[PDB]
């Protein structure tokens, strides 16, 4: 009674809050410790969890307004009893349908105790059965918590209810959760996924560890699902998962949106980066209509591979992106050291995917796939892929391959070393003829580009639509015309017409050319017209070389070395000054002169 | 007095270092509780607040080599008495003007009781009257603290002295603070700004949330102020604010410069990311002599508005740059589900900023806004925008926008929905004529580029300067001119002059071309040389076809089909071998052969 | 004996823990603890280090499934006794050799008093003395440590071993470390690095310190060293060292690879950033093959110098990239307020650097160095140097310089200001004559451009290998050849061989050209064919101009305004319809029409 008496002035001064030994745990690895945890979190003081292996016999439920700390990871470790039933997450708040509020869970082991139940099993339906569950919450901090060996999930936030609602696309369930923090957390061993959110938003995810699922179903470390949005996940790290992150939706529900990835590793995960919407990768399905915005930087992933089976052998993938519009990659490096883990695709952007962006690859010893980054399309308009600083070591038969369906894509400067690749084929292949390209490098690919089928080995630069180049201002380009070297006042309106080194000169004739000329025009088709001032030509296969103030108006009339004049002749090369002085007369073989016709004669 | 001897037993343990309740702190939202503080402090041990509202009747000054920590956010909680008066910031370092060294604080509460003095207050002049002020010192680690209902700020960073000086642009102030490592800190209920900092330098805030101020003026999550420099952001978030992060000076101070944003998430702030100079966004303003150097990446901006009314009704952005030089983001995800919230410009980027570069951006949503992107120059030297890789769905009647006094614009990669946009315009709008462009895709806008007036909706691409294009050397070529297909030892190096498919051929002829030509010279104007060898023109629209070792020198004179001659006449058409053999005289409408001319004649 | 039953009493409900003092510790800066703390850490339970300084007379060893937690940083410090010997780390994991497992040290300050050594000290050999060291260690977490006074390093995480092993390059050492997490500690005074790594895998390092060695050797705040690989850092600061962050090898071991930078801040560091494998730097060397991978973004660099006169006085940067392959940077910022702390190169790749990438850089103040950035490389196949969107402010009097042996050079959207630079040369200057180059602008550079040699001020684009641009598809086309504003079916392909505004025309023609034209063929050499209809130039000089149907097939032959005719004469101009009807023969000075030739002629 001594010993009573001394511990009663120590929980007086609740140096740390109040204490759940206070209330009778004994944290003994045996005795049922519910009461006290129930009696302690009630009382309205913050609750400390001391060193101790705490049983519990259900669920902690946490009111608003709940701090719980404990002494550290492995030293406070709160844990199911072997005898505990099913349906509930070992912690979780007390409001389930509409959510508590100020939340603040510290430094402790959660451990499931999923080994209870005898091997295989995952949760019985729903949100139900995670180590920690957080349900239409507002202000949640959780920090230096471990989940371990969970039946569900490590962590999960979801909205208000036990069940998950699949409510269709572009839909928003009600009673998100809001404002939530997850820091420093582990989850390993977990049934499903190690720290997942559901239709909630505004939420951190960092420096946390999600590794070695129990399953091998849809097994995530970082799952971003059905409903999330505005969500950071900033230097996490997953291992040996399904998906190291996925982003998604189940197809009766709306996709993540409005993700940020600002750095993360990867660690011989399946799908390091998994990003699709369910039921909207199909060319017969509709488009999803909220799997939006995703920006993703500083990606690692290392030696990706489906030893463990997961998904029914689906194959690796540093990065698959499926269904989402508008990703936005910069700064990936995929790594392996061993060629056979993967051997399909090492990037893909397929099944709906739409404006995607890739800067600054690395990929290395991928020497057995079969592509390094293989983008498919739908002909969709106002789409657009384009990858850009890419460099490949040993990475992909086919580098950067474009397959079918895309009309918009740009792709510059690839380099890749293809010397240790298992029969390398090609750096860059494009289906589509008028990919836009430039600064390609390699050594030991036997092609470097190839487009449409056509090889490209020594350099290639191709550019679409209209073209202008070394010209300050111009007028009309047509898409399959150009200005160059030229000064204002030019253009080139029509299909096949240009205008080179020239002044206030336009061609409206469809197969043309303006060079070397001021103030000259072409209107017919098939006309020429080369260092000529104010010359007109506005007849088939009319032309003026070295003429001013002239027009050619007959069909195949030429004028050459003139001022002045206008011709009409049919198949003529005409001459003069003021007045037409000669004639070839090509129709009908007469060769006429305004003054003599001479032989014999000298020049001096 | 049994418990008396017990606790004097606990409290020489010094379990934590030195508990406050030892020197005499209640802890109970009562008892006067800032003599026990002081008391504790001057101790030389470190200090713990356990469990407790310790109320106190001045500001807690902490000399140097201090460490304070408590029980936790919201368990450990220091606050203002109700009766305390004017002046003073709750937590700040003893010495005011020259600072102290070595403070380290975690895990508490900062109640700043600004309610005490009724509603509408902010601080009384310069620093005083935040919850937690740095002055002058070096070495300071703040962590776990929440700063809330405070009269002025929640965390100030500054250099010495209560009030904040103004010594002009370009200067820097005596006393700044140094290396301040800010993380996980919470900042509320403010008068001013949530977390801010002036005059000092290397500084890191991370993980930290700031949010809904008390006032509506210039109140902002993280303002980066006056005289700051060398601070990085990263992976905060901000909520409710006018700015979301604020970098920036008054008119009378130097601006922040050298700031690193390693990730941010702003959350219905009204200008999420807001980069100025006060005083140096006029035309006939000087420019900022220190706003220069801001690097950020991995932006999220969440349906930003001014639904709050702050700075008197400042129109919302995702982004607005202003003042400074060499602003670089990658990464900018905004994201809005109210179109009514901002319906002007979405990212701006005007008023003397100049050099900033954007890449990898997604705005989605700002389907009732005039642009998207609204670029605004002023015609300085050596300035560049560079805007690449953007993807917009629904957002901006002008995706892209470039105003006036912009004479250096590159813009790739641009691809637009607008189908759902009430009334859109042009993906790409530019006033100046020559922007560079390439890669832009759309649906739903009626233009897709619309340059100086002039619409192009099936593709362009624009580039600016000298063009050469496959050619691996050349000698000079001009900006209005060009060399393509040709092997070295050709230069174009006049105003509209250019070489084709040649081989060591030169032009410095104005309005000229050369083609298909090796060794060949033009040297006049108007001049046009042709699948030619050895060819020189040098004279006004002197030219040659078909010619070798020839060289045209009248005034329009064209040689045609020869070899070894040199001609002089004006308006002819010559044509021999090594010696003139045939003309066509347009001057005088003669037509001469060396030898015979004849008619009648048929070719077998 | 009243107080130690209360004592008593309180170790046994065991609040933290068990704390070292119940094992007779008195953490008083004088008595030896060792055998207390011995005593702690083998008894099973988690051990907690109250306030004090714990003195120490040997190492501290770690068995696995250790949780070691502290007060706090300078509230529980541990501190080796002024008469330790040499030859042990502080703390260290027992099993030096194989490891150990499950390591949780946190919240405390770990002073190796080095100096009880006298000055100028350092480790003894291999990994002896630091403060930490882990070896062959498995789920090891670092957090909230000061390292302090150390002889070796702060923070080491190594292989098995006492010794480092120097295997060669190519290798992987047994019993690496795995799954490391440090964070937020901090390391100084130390006589080697502060935190580093070698011969292990998947290290976080995020948001620590370190500062200021007490030694000028390869002294690193951050060293990322012989047989790393896949480790993270961010959110780091480094201080007045050698290397910021190095990451290298020896010339007799592997180098890191696959590490991902992800934002740093160095301040007045020697070399910022500092990647390198010392051995594989020269051109007669081997090329390393471990040396790959790293990606690095959001980089600050501030005021680097060598004041102290680090490495044999060895020049400052803010960026040195030597051996690596796969280097990609993006976002960086060097700041500097002193002109003479670095006068030679801002950031330099070079010494067998290859494939490497910059984008988005800005520099400022480096107003008296010679080179902003300068790039030299080694002729190497798929080797490629890409620059884009850097921003210069008073730094390099050379901007960009490339040097030899670089073959592919892409460089974008360069600006600079050279106003304020002592003698400025060039914005960007390149050694080889193809660099590729676009948007580049300039105020107070001497010359904007310099390419071998010649200088380019006025605007430049240049692009190299094959080109097409306004032409939607076409067959091959040559590297030194082009097609522009064309439809479908063109080729041109040979060496100076280009179409322009035509549909299914074909040029195989050594310096020819194809414009205006349908259905036109050339096929010899010096082909010129313009406005024309199903014509073929097939033979040396041929050519036609508003012809159809028809073939040129002689030397120097010329058809005009033309329909179905061919021709084959040497030096001849011909015209004709169906049959050739005149002629203009340049070879024998004869003309000849098959009709009439007439002079006195009128046209009306
Ligand atoms: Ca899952
Ligand atoms: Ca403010
Ligand atoms: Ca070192
Ligand atoms: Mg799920
Ligand atoms: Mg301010
Ligand atoms: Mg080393």
């Amino acid at each position: 009674h001594f010993a009573d008496l001394v511990i009663q002035v120590i929980d007086e001064l609740k140096q740390f809050g109040v204490s759940v030994k206070t209330y009778g745990a004994k944290g003994d690895g045996v005795t049922d410790d519910i009461r006290a945890f129930e009696k302690a979190i009630e009382s309205g003081f913050p609750v400390y969890v001391p060193y101790g292996t705490f049983m519990v016999s259900r669920g902690i439920k946490l009111p608003s307004n709940t701090v719980l700390t404990g002494a550290g990871k492995r030293n406070a470790v709160i844990r199911f009893m072997d005898s505990v039933g099913r349906g509930e997450s070992l912690m979780y708040n007390e409001n389930v349908t509409t959510g508590n509020e100020n939340i603040f869970l510290s430094s402790f082991t959660l451990d499931g105790n999923n080994k209870r139940l005898g091997q295989g099993i995952s949760g019985i339906g729903g949100s139900r059965e995670s180590n920690l569950s957080i349900r239409a919450c507002h202000n949640v901090y959780i920090r230096d918590i471990e989940a371990v060996d969970c039946t569900l999930h490590g962590i999960d936030i979801t909205c208000g209810g036990l069940d998950y609602p699949y409510l269709g696309d572009g839909t928003t369930a009600p009673n998100p959760s809001e404002n939530i923090w997850i820091e420093n957390c582990e989850a390993t061993g977990f049934g499903d996924d190690g720290i997942t959110t559901h239709h909630s938003q505004y939420i951190n995810i960092l420096n946390c560890y999600s590794h070695d699922p129990r399953l091998t179903a849809n097994c995530n470390g970082f799952e971003i699902d059905d409903g999330s949005r505005h969500v950071v996940l900033s230097n996490n790290r997953s291992k040996g998962c399904y998906g190291g992150i996925e982003i998604k939706a189940h197809g009766d529900a709306p996709a993540a949106y409005n993700i940020s990835i600002n750095g993360h590793m990867s660690v011989e995960d399946v799908r390091s980066y998994n990003f699709r919407h369910i039921g909207h990768h199909a060319a017969t399905a509709p488009q999803s209509v909220s799997a939006k915005n995703i920006v993703a930087s500083n990606l690692v992933s290392i030696r990706p591979n489906n030893k463990r089976g997961f998904q029914d052998n689906a194959t690796p993938r540093v990065l698959a992106v499926s269904a989402y519009y508008g990703v936005v990659i910069n700064g990936l490096t995929g790594y392996t050291d061993d060629p056979n883990l993967l051997t399909e695709t090492v990037v893909s952007v397929q099944f709906r995917a739409r404006n995607c962006s890739l800067n600054g690859v690395v990929l290395t010893g991928f020497s057995n796939s079969e592509n390094g980054i293989y983008v498919i399309g739908g002909s969709r308009g106002g789409d657009a892929v384009n990858i850009s600083n890419v460099t490949l070591n040993n990475s992909g038969r086919y580098g950067v391959s474009i397959g079918s369906g895309i009309e918009n894509v740009s792709i510059t400067n690839i380099s890749g070393i293809g010397d240790g690749i298992n029969s390398p084929v090609a750096l860059v292949s494009t289906i589509n003829s008028n990919p836009e390209i430039s600064g390609l490098s390699s050594i030991g690919y036997p092609t470097v580009a190839r487009v449409a089928g056509t090889d490209y080995n020594d350099g290639l630069t191709l550019f679409n639509g209209a073209f202008r180049a070394s010209t300050t201002s111009s007028g009309k380009i047509h898409s399959e015309g150009f200005i160059m070297g030229s000064t204002s006042g030019c253009e080139a309106s029509v299909s096949k017409s240009g205008v080179l080194t020239s002044s206030s000169s336009k061609t409206s004739s469809e197969r043309s050319l303006i060079a070397g000329s001021s103030t000259s025009e072409a209107k017919g088709t098939y006309n020429t017209i080369l260092g000529s001032l104010g010359a007109v030509a506005d007849e088939q296969f009319a032309a003026l070389i070295s003429a001013s103030q002239s027009r050619a108006s007959g069909n195949h009339n030429l004028i050459l070395s003139s001022y002045g004049i206008n011709t009409t002749g049919s198949y003529k090369v005409n001459g003069g000054f003021e007045k037409i002085n000669w004639e070839l007369d090509s129709l009908n073989g007469r060769i006429k002169a305004r003054d003599t016709v001479t032989g014999g004669n000298t020049w001096s």
